[PDB]
DNA sequence: ATGATGACGCT
DNA sequence: AGCGTCAT
């Protein structure tokens, strides 16, 4: 009861671009303004594979991973973004140059994690204490939180549920208190509304974003109201939402070990969890897992937004499928150097954005007939950022997996050069 | 014939 | 070190 932690002492957000890739070359060509569009990968076969997709086609049944021979079945007038291909692969710089924008906005108002190349949480624990003692028990506006829906409420147009759900959760706020979790959520999302609008002004981009107490319900809180708005997922809104949320929904419980859980346990959803005790969760899925468990089944996960704005990995990777399989020596060195030399370009422009060097190269592949995602994964030191030596080093740690040769055998269906352990320069 | 990339766990 | 998992 009194000595029971309830998972309250952090106000964290989760900021999800919107689209992403489609935002950034909707900006580039207003010609594919509200319109149905996607960004395409390659061209060749089947039209190329779709890697992104605006809301207007999502509503014509279009996805990632489709090709777009197959989008244009469902959607006639679907117009299409191409990704820059350079050497042969594609070369994603676009985007990633227009996460930073985002990610250098968010940064001014509180320490990040980048959790992807659009995703970032936000620690807003102490940018809430500041701002509350900038406000001298003054009420919360609902102008204030123009796109914020808040779980739950109310308890028939969408924009009037919005705001009678809002009034219901401003209407019973304790704003003397300033130690109150849900004042402090509230607050919170009022820096993520001043943070969205931010972002939107400055770069054009609009996104959706997760306001709670910890990662996890940030990131599900995110989803919740897609696209452009904002969700408030509050401590004593998890019964309810959990109660008929599918276990892999949970970040991290989407895979196999969510699927173990639901086998062995024979349930369906999160909230179910809460009737077995610490103990008997640890026994099934361990120690750690049995133990994480059992809090965020109760709303509660101790996961520290981590201060890092930057990758600590740098790679590039290629696919050859099917009868595009490499087979010859000449082949394998031929793209080695290619994927080497984006490498290089990227680690350059690393070395003087970020005052840093890589010291190891991972050298990555996959043999035709894995269904795994990578077959083999070899080491060397990186010492000379340069794209000749590095290709020529891959090919010596990877020489001896080829059976028998001019020929490579078996022919490999995957390449990836990593950059990794990076130390300040 | 999805594809590109990145974090972290286990041993 | 090298492999497996999970994610955008
Ligand atoms: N299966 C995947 N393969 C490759 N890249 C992916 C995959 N899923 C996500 N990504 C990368 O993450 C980026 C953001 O993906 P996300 O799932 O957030 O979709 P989105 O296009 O931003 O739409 P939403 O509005 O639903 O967030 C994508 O542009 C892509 O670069
Ligand atoms: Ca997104």
């Amino acid at each position: 009861g009194p000595h029971m932690a309830t998972g309250q002492d952090r106000v964290v957000a989760l900021v999800d671009m919107d689209c992403f890739f489609v935002q950034v070359e909707q900006r580039q060509n207003p010609h594919l303004r509200n319109k149905p569009c996607a960004v395409v990968q390659y061209k060749s076969w089947k039209g190329g594979g779709i890697i992104a997709v605006s809301y207007e086609a999502r509503a014509f049944g279009v996805t990632r991973s489709m090709w777009a021979d197959d989008a244009k079945k469902l959607c006639p007038d679907l117009l299409l973004a191409q990704v820059r291909e350079s050497r042969g692969k594609a070369n994603l710089t676009k985007y990633r140059e227009a996460s930073v924008e985002v990610m250098e906005i968010m940064s001014r108002f509180a320490v990040i994690e980048r959790a992807s190349i659009d995703e970032a949480y936000v620690d807003l624990t102490s940018a809430v204490q500041e701002r509350l003692q900038k406000l001298q028990g003054q009420p919360i506006s609902a102008d204030l939180l123009p796109s914020t829906y808040i779980e739950g409420l109310p308890q028939v147009q969408k924009e009037g549920m919005r705001k009678q759900g809002l009034f219901q959760w401003l209407d019973s706020l304790q704003i003397d208190n300033l130690t109150s979790p849900d004042l402090q959520l509230t607050v919170g999302a009022v820096i993520v509304e001043e943070m969205r609008a931010a972002i939107e002004r400055e770069t054009g981009f609009q996104c959706s974003a997760g306001i709670s107490h910890n990662k996890v319900l940030a990131k599900l809180a995110c989803g919740l109201n897609k696209p452009n708005r904002q969700t408030l997922v509050s401590h004593g809104s998890v019964p309810q939402l959990f109660s008929q949320m599918p276990i892999r929904k949970i970040r991290s419980l989407g895979g196999k070990l969510g699927a173990s859980v639901i086998e062995i346990l024979g349930i369906e959803y999160m909230g179910e969890l809460t009737q077995f005790t610490e103990s008997q969760l640890q026994s099934h899925f361990g120690e750690k897992n049995g133990s994480w468990l059992y809090a965020m089944c109760r709303g509660i996960e101790h996961d520290p937004v981590k201060p890092r704005q930057l990758p600590k990995t740098i790679g590039c990777s290629k696919n050859f499928p099917g009868k595009t399989a490499l087979a010859t020596r000449e082949q394998v060195q031929w793209w080695l150097l290619q994927l080497a030399q984006e490498l290089e370009e990227r680690l350059t422009k690393d070395r003087n954005d970020n005052d840093r060097v890589a010291t190891q190269l991972v050298v990555s592949i996959r043999v035709q007939g894995d269904k795994r995602l990578s077959s083999l994964r070899r080491c060397c030191a990186l010492t000379r950022y340069d794209a000749h030596k590095m290709s020529h080093d891959a090919f010596t740690v990877i020489k001896n997996c080829n059976t028998s040769g001019t020929e490579w055998s078996p022919p490999l269906t995957m390449l990836f050069l990593c950059a990794t352990k990076f130390s300040a320069s």
